[PDB]
């Protein structure tokens, strides 16, 4: 009963060449269903599409009241559909149910969220410094916006820049990964639902090889707001500044979990465990960065390598399973190749590092929970992004220490800090040049609050007011109530 | 008595390969001054230096109170040599005594505003959707901030930049036009008398060709703000996006002055006046298109072209003078294209359109006024920046056609509606894509109020609580009060 | 199906002295419903059982998002039960069910803006000029919370003061005016269904003589709001001030509707009449101190006249009426002691001033729509609120003679200004002190923005984030994060 | 040189009926000048003026960034005049030069910050739900404001409410303690000055029970603002109601002193001083109020007892003094009666509550350091706020009973929390009722961050943004830009 077409000015539509693609569970590498592969004309087509529904005001001139209770109208759907939301989630991407469904509650939140926000701020009166003028502030749309989405978590992703850009009144042009896109498609068919202007919502299926480029390059977009990897991310910006065109960015990152010998021990390796194999580590907040106080490292490393044996892989919709299967066989490759850079550079895979053996795994993307040791700051192991099931721990002697360690990579996302010291916690936290920093916890994040980076990972906030704030644009207007000629040229 | 030399890591040094540069009158095309041409390797050492200045902590830690106490006393010291300020401008830049004092009004205005909003907003507590925590918004500095700024109005445009960067704890590296550094120079001999840590504040004198793009592209840099032109604003972009720098960009425009046959009549001749050659048009706010009603057009263009007749060219220093000369050699070639440009696609130049051959006008810069008549949107003439004493005049008949015409460039800067009509001027205003609109007004913008473009115009703004903005980082630091082990992974 | 029992600490009970009321629909003078009449004891009861619900920390400290939720359920169920309500509120107040249904209409909005304005703060954190602090401004529930409504607009006032009081986490006590508890009864209904902690939610019914002080000068209560009279409210303030307890105070006004020569005639007399006499002007809002321009006196007040005679009086069940009774034998006696006030000082009853004589109103509380001429500031008629179908008509010659004539009444909170020239109505508006000024409208009023009195209409808001403001209170934390002695006392 | 008269309506004069009153320093009880004690018709003209200056718009319609340069120039006379003002605070108040120093520079920031604060909001644009409307919220300046000081910090309380009345554009007539008025006349002269327009600013001099009423009751006032004590503040409220005024209480504390068994103890001892005895515990934040766990009570108090034997007394002029003098007879006779109360009720004064017998002290209004023991929360002697240089010390055996006592009082001002366990401290922070806690602190507050009262503590903030709230008022202007005719009434 899902949609297999492009949405494109109101209309379910296929490929201008009629192409398509077929889409893969990495549970068992099985195709699950098949879609439209649309092409650059075809996302050009959307982008006008989206322009002439701005222009006609349709949206972007209804009530900020009005388009709360639309995004609201969307909250609810996902809620009414959650479980089958959350199947065809685990399906699509591999993660477990009761993950996929957490997804659920926290995409109902921002829709939610957004929905409340909508209209509660227009703009500022501002208290003109020249006598007889009014000055005022109006926050309008911004305008056209394209959206390109991850494989990670891709109802998730599209929800965070969906919500905002419709309670804004903004026209949207939404392209999912081309391996995840099953989710993306029945949102749109639950938007279809609620009903929206012919043009305000556009979605694209396809490559970003193909498509993509359009995206990010064509002029009649003001905003381009994309979550995704650092290569694919800079590609985009460079591609934008081809109309000086508005980037909101969110890149992953190396992201720290910062472990003194004054935390909670078994909550710490609790969260430890939770930060680096939630979804395989394919999070942009997984911690796959541990730094531990000298004085327990060992004694972590043990118990962590311990647990570590224990994780459970199987089948997302297993009720047993802990952790599911990589997402692709291009990705599960990059994971392998990263197993040999850390052991070239003279780290030691003390657990793990391959994949799994067993007969039910055997068909599926899976590769085994991972803890590196023996390593160090300089290492690409330490580094770099691997976003698998994938931790390295290093030590650190004094607080100081772990500062200058975590805050050593070219990321700045988000990291945690444990200590019962919640004193020494929150010196640490103001340190770390990170988005977010979680005190005693790890993975919290909500709508409530901005996410995103500093330095690499990312350009401008999502969720939250901020998030809100990318999707808007101020224009002063100023009125001279008494005007005067200034008669500077001769008359 | 003014250095000649460049400003890093708290002391005056020249350039690395002792290169200088001579500075020049544009009233005379003599040369008033020799300085250091710096290399991007000094480039880089400032960089450097900004970066260990803000780890160090002592600007980026200081209280936000004393942060604002020193950028008042920064105002003051403006205030205080107001005179031969606004002298140096002048000599600098060629624009009249009298416009160079109301910008070191304006600048005074600029930093005492900021000094003031400096202490007011450090963050957000957050209502936590989770129970058991506390979330709060920490607003930071951004950290290091490269700053790059035109030679139309020099120490104006510094002093948008300076002020927040300094309120806010950030540090800074400035580099002014290399054809117009005087005033810069000594902004820098002033900030050096009210005592910032060393490596706060930096200032490299050099081609953009040789050092902007270390400016532009450095790894320690956190915002990169521009003010110029679209092409090195675009390549700002790209070569920032190498390691997703936030970039705030201000690029001009083609600012339509929309005049309705119910304008008071006078003052719409007056202020087309004033929109296109204060400064010679030189300004990002200058109003180069003129929209005028068809029904008053032809008597609007004969009041128009009289007056610009009339248009006292002459020495800066000169009180009689009411425009002084374009920048350089090289300003005025690109001028003197365009009137060919405009004659080839078959335009009228209705009066001016070359150099003036009056004897104490010939060993200058100077350019006449002009206005281009019979033109259309599909010229290059109206469709481009050509920064002189130019205007273009079209005619709309309805106020649809004058908003169609209005946002149809690549640009959304600026702009002005003249119409006694209120109800009207505020409809098209509404609907004007431009982050300023002035209804019965023009070139008013000032520290309390945001200005920046929609479009090719820029990203972000500069000036009211929204440019102290850019120079801010949100942190999002969440504190689980009651920390419970998930026991998701097995034990 | 009604209930007709008072709602304390979860539980619906009757009065400590089984004392009841007849309530009374003011169409026929007829008993509709029977009611608790509850005592001064019910009533402590309450606000003890209040302040034992708010330390229980089960609503004050539930998410801000959870609380959101519910208040959206409260919204969603006054939309389910439009009908009835309104059917409910007509009955028991005597305005038209088409007004009663726009009510309804109303209370959702202003439920759903809450809901959605619930999670959006908290606080602030502060930049804090002492080093080695941090500095947080955390916005708590108020606390209880005790809220007195009118007759007039019974549900709609209360949702005024429910919704955010919910929404912020506060306790309350609400009790209605006597004579019409019926749609307040049922929101309590309704409010059940959806599930508060015991004792958050508190219902007395009962006269303002035996409960009301208790409700005003208890200790245990933060805040007390009141809308209603000017007389009640300031005994009220007189009694809260026994414990300094916060008040939050509507008491009607004097709003001047001003008319100049050059507003739209036809739109000026259509909202006049709107101003005078929806709900037979017992509205906070009404415009019964109409100003007009001398120059055009005398062919507005034929205008008026001649339309005041065509008002169809009725019940308000039936479509074709458009003006019910008044609402009680006291209030309808008052109104006619004004006629008499009016007359004794030399005005003139153009029109009305008297209860009509046709056969199917002589069981009702009705009273002609009138008119009043030959008057000015220094009467009774025109400085007191009468409120009632009775509209005073003064001339002014000036702008200035109306902004003064509009601002000489002790009251102050809302007014209109009706002229073509927009910039006129804006001058006007700035210099009336009201709380609200309708350019070109009247009855204008919405959850969005704030409502309230200058002078004796009021104290503080109700509606917008200020109206939720009532029902917060800040607290700094501040901590020193490097404490260290002081050593001033000796040691 | 100092003035003796009031300031009225731009001129210094004496009172209607000449009388004087002879003003005392308490270290010797000696006359040190002499004033005029103004009459109630004094007030009227002062009240009547400042309403004259507020409708003449020369202060109320000046920009708010001029506004702010006047009280950016009132801060900078303070610092000028720093040690002169500080000799007369100290002369006038007893309390030791040294803490009028700090005073001095504590007011000379309360100026500049809200100089800064001045033209940072003038109100909000709301996107409405009504189409074809604009809705915009302006903050106007409240009007013309009464404002009445107490003795015990004259000039930095008489800052906290003439800054912001000045920064938002209103009138303003002051009143300080007619005890203490030396400073409050020094800086009306140094606000003279400055320049304000005549009315704008008025002094009235003279006894509460002459002049107060007038200031709290006449109808031409918009806020009566008042720091003092709970039974003035009472009386100012119910007399305020007459006209339904705005008032803003503050009205001191038993602020808690929270130490737990985890409290760094000599930090806790040094602030347990600092707390009770600064000014000779004439604080609205002093500490009156010990809470200490039971396990280190006994330690607790030998410490804090050997300690108050040593603080040094004198006169505030001496370097070596400690503790001045309480501020008349009057209140050293009520400090006494205290001391009667607590032992007839059974506590026991553990050191102090007596006058000293040193000959140096004899002739001044000395009363000894005192602490008294053994008491318990149903005391009058722990209940009510003394105002002397005395505590109370109780024990508590957990967290949730430091709580329960610490909010068992009518009052709700500040309070501390000493732990070394910050999750703790901020556990018990967030369960206060009170305006300000300070973890690891005491006597922190400042201009940046809102001060005032739960529950009788007062009314309303001063200082921080919301301080400047209470000189602002809201207007909901709505213009319609399209207004139809309803035609609800029959034509
Ligand atoms: N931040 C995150 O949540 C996140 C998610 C996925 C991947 N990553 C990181 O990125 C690495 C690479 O992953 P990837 O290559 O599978 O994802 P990617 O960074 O290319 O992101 C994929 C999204 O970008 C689109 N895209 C690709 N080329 C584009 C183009 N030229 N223009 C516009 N859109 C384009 C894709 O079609 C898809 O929608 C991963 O190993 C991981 O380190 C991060
Ligand atoms: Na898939
Ligand atoms: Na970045
Ligand atoms: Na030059
Ligand atoms: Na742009
Ligand atoms: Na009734
Ligand atoms: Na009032
Ligand atoms: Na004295
Ligand atoms: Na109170």
């Amino acid at each position: 009963h899902l949609s297999q077409r492009q949405y494109i000015d109101g209309e379910w539509v296929e490929s201008a060449n009629k192409n398509t693609r077929d889409i893969i569970n990495p549970y068992n590498q099985e195709v699950i269903f098949t879609v439209s592969e649309g092409t650059k004309e075809d996302a050009e087509r959307a982008i006008l599409a989206a322009r002439r529904a701005f222009e006609s005001g349709e949206w972007s001139q209804e009530t900020a009241e009005t388009r709360g209770k639309k995004v609201r109208a969307i909250a609810d759907k996902i809620k009414e559909h959650r479980e089958a939301l959350a199947r065809l989630e685990t399906l699509d991407t591999g993660k477990t149910l009761e993950e996929s469904y957490a997804d659920m509650d926290d995409i109902h939140n921002v829709f939610m969220y957004f929905a409340g926000l909508a209209d509660k701020d227009g703009g500022e009166m501002i208290d003109s410094p020249i006598p007889d003028t009014e000055s005022k502030i109006v926050k309008e749309p911004v305008g056209v916006v394209t959206q390109i989405t991850p494989w990670n978590y891709p109802l998730l992703q599209a929800s965070w820049k969906i919500a905002p850009a419709l309670a804004t009144g903004c026209s949207l042009v939404m392209k999912p990964s081309e391996i995840t896109p099953l989710t993306t498609i029945r949102v749109f068919e639950l938007m279809e639902e609620v009903g929206f202007p012919k043009g305000t919502i556009n979605l694209i299926l396809g490559a970003g090889s193909e498509v993509g480029d359009v995206m990010s390059g064509h002029k009649e977009v003001d905003l381009v707001s994309f979550t995704g990897g650092i290569e694919t991310g800079k590609h985009i910006m460079k591609n934008a500044a081809n109309n000086v065109t508005n980037i909101a960015l969110e890149l992953g990152g190396k992201n720290p979990n910062i472990i003194f010998d004054d935390a909670d021990f078994e909550l710490a390796v609790d969260q430890a465990l939770n930060g680096g194999y939630f979804h395989a580590g394919q999070v942009c907040s997984a911690g796959s960065r541990i730094l531990v106080q000298n004085s327990i490292k060992d004694k972590f490393e043990q118990a962590l390598i311990d647990r570590v044996k224990k994780i459970k892989l199987g089948n997302g919709f297993d009720a047993d399973t802990e952790m599911g299967p990589v997402i692709s066989t291009e990705h599960r490759n990059k994971i392998e190749s990263y197993m040999d850079v850390a052991k070239a550079e003279g780290a030691t895979i003390a657990v793990g590092g391959k994949r799994p053996d067993r007969d039910d795994l055997k068909d599926g993307l899976f590769f085994e929970p991972t803890v590196i040791t023996n390593c160090d700051t300089s290492m690409r192991i330490v580094q770099e992004e691997v976003f698998g099931p994938v931790v390295t721990v290093e030590g650190f002697e004094t607080e100081q220490e772990a500062i200058q360690l975590a805050n050593d990579s070219i990321y700045g996302l988000a990291g945690a800090v444990f200590s019962k010291d919640i004193g020494k916690a929150q010196r640490v936290a103001n340190k770390l040049k990170l988005g977010t920093v979680w005190i005693n916890d790890f993975h919290m994040y909500f709508a409530q609050a901005p996410w995103g980076g500093y330095k690499q990972s990312g350009i401008g906030r999502e969720l939250g007011k901020e998030g809100l704030e990318e999707y808007l644009v101020s224009k002063h207007i100023l009125t001279n109530t008494n005007p005067q000629l200034v008669n500077w040229f001769s008359k």
